[PDB]
């Protein structure tokens, strides 16, 4: 049993998210989708809110557990048991500092492996906080995310 | 009749703009200067304040319309019948969140095409954000602003 | 107000980027001209040329010509004030910047326009798509119909 | 549950650098394809396919392989499922991320996985190790014992 | 008399900061490691705090003055009479933004050279910012800082 | 107090960005060496000396050589502790690191300084200059006079 986990902020979980949590579950036993509490970031959703959304955007995944976390990201990837630690890369700014952050999870639990996974061309360009900032400006972003999240994003915003 | 759209926050306009929508005029019958509200940044001016210094600043290019906006970007384009938008190219970071932008952007409007343009070696390493650093310190930034916009910048930090 | 861009390039072949930026270029200016530079290519500038016709007749504002001066040089006889270049990352993008400056001393009056391709095609190039179809990959996706022809005769002998 | 993962490259001739990588590979999949390309290498095949197969002889699951196909067809006509890329610095995520849309348009269950090599190997290549060496410069630290050995004796003549 | 200034935030001093003063007292005659008060950074040590904590942390070098400022960067070297400014250089984002500042000192004191240091590569991913976000979590961080600056830094989220 | 600089490239032809950075290093140390390496250049060894030698002339403290060792190994020979390194965009950066941390390996004494050029030149280059006049284009901004002569002479044959 191959345990991996796939942290971020998910704040909302997009299709950018939802396309790299199933290529992991392709590839890995067991997928831990983890989402950071993040309060530093001022996330929109809290995190009780951000794990619900994603839990039901992932029921159809059988392999996927979603999780809310506070500690320090390599403490809960050891206590989860897991040795592959997931990231969607997107764009240069986003590879050098997931180098920093590798590197740092390295030193800090050298057995948890960072892999790296490549998001579909239909995703490559977006982000939680593009999409965010289209619909604070009430643009269509329907395509972007699971229909659950859109919904929430609209309320939260109404 | 073309006509293009050049938006942004401008806050304030400098003269890596002035270029930019310069440059904007001698390809584009009529060039609209759209001043994003940006209550997200915190604009140091307001959106009054920045539309009066571009204003003054274009008051020299016959072809220029100033005008401020809180809609989202593909809309304002359509409701101002702009076919093309318009964004100065300045360093990697800012190429990487303009094609995000972009690609956006010809989701919402596909009839919207984004041109990016490079500026002048002269202004190719400065920024509103940069040009408001120095004055925060007191350093002389004559060289970087229209003249309106130095002395309002002026004003504004005493 | 009527605009004559400059659209240069080897096109050896010509992909659908190159068909995509083209076809932005003329939604925007007057008249594009599509250059074909005359310098070790997979195929020759007559070749070239007859594919990049052939893939753009559909094009009423597309003129194709070939040119062996230096780009900036043929931009001025032409009288193009618009350089069309598209932009797919950030490994073009630097080094667009540095010949954009170039030309721009060269010839002032010729203002360098970036376009940016579908997602569909961000990813790809002439050596890429040459590449994989020289070592049996499946390139049909990437091209137009008679250039996919083409390539499969050229690399068949 | 078991996966079968491919490893390409040129490997002229294996570095530290591979071995760091490969060595994580075996750590997360059941069986790995060192998988070295038959092209103007400094190494034949031949020298290349051993240097790698006395450096790997410790992991119990790494098969090395020459292939001549398109990386793609050979990673299909393995069963490999899963593609095994380090990444060094910005510039190979630019030209990594390229050949990856590639490959998932050649081989749709082919996942491209990227690893991150430690620190102690982010700065070196095949290319930059036989440029110092080549140049009288002293590349022991970047290598196996066996491959070092090997390069000695090829730059000597 | 060659005299070097090394300014940063330093909030707080890493060991990557110590590699590149080290290594600049090794070029020149007096290096002055120069702590910009930063306040829209809000650094989570006081002026005074990173000032003692570099001191501490600098005290084997004889050739390194350190003192803070508030001043125009190009104005306080100036009136060092500092002729070299030191900046490590880590990754492409701060590359891009290290070439903005050293146009804009260039602009306001000509005569004061920047010059780029490349830290070893036991320090090349590591930051203040990401030092500061593993202790949040009650990482170890003891491998990246001096031991003075651990300390405080542990006293201070204690 | 009395540092030795060494300043290396292959300076085929030198240009006003390599008579920048050289100037700005020679205000920073007490002795700089301009170190012209040995090797397919437009111009031969004797002629890349001759140019640069007459374009610093001016500059007491600069001197002309030409080498054809591994850098470090000239520069540990020449008793340098100070590598001089102009950097223009983020490719040469992503480049230079890598070399720099090589360096570093084989020369521990041997310090990297990255010096950065005016914005007049940060985007070219020698190969850059040589491509533009090579295709008749103007280069005469990018170049010091006596250069832009034996440029012209050069490109006539
Ligand atoms: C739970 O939230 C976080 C947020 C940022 C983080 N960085 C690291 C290294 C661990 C971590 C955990
Ligand atoms: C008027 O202000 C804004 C600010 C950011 C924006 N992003 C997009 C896609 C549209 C927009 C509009
Ligand atoms: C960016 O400007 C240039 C300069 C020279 C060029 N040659 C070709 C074939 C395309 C091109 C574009
Ligand atoms: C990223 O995918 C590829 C494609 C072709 C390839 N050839 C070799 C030798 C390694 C490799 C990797
Ligand atoms: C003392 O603090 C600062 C902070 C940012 C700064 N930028 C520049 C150009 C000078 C300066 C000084
Ligand atoms: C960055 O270090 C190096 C290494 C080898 C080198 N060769 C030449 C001609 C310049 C140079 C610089």
């Amino acid at each position: 049993q191959k345990r991996a986990i796939y942290p971020g902020t998910f704040d909302p979980i997009t299709n950018g998210h939802i396309d790299i949590v199933t290529r992991a579950t392709q590839m890995f036993d067991h997928v831990i989708l983890a989402i950071a509490a993040s309060p530093s970031k001022k996330p929109m959703f809290t995190l009780e809110e951000r794990v619900a959304l994603a839990q039901q955007a992932t029921a159809h995944l059988g392999n996927v557990e979603v999780v809310g976390f506070s500690d320090l990201m390599a403490n809960f990837a050891r206590n989860q048991h897991a040795t592959v630690l997931i990231r969607g890369l997107r764009a240069v700014a986003d590879f050098e500092y997931e180098m920093q952050l590798a590197h740092m999870n390295r030193h800090l639990m050298p057995e948890l492996e960072s892999v790296f996974l490549m998001p579909s061309k239909e995703w490559s360009f977006i982000s939680s906080s593009l999409v965010k900032e289209v619909a604070r400006h009430q643009g269509d972003v329907t395509h972007f995310l699971p229909e659950n999240v859109h919904q929430a994003l609209m309320a939260k915003l109404a």
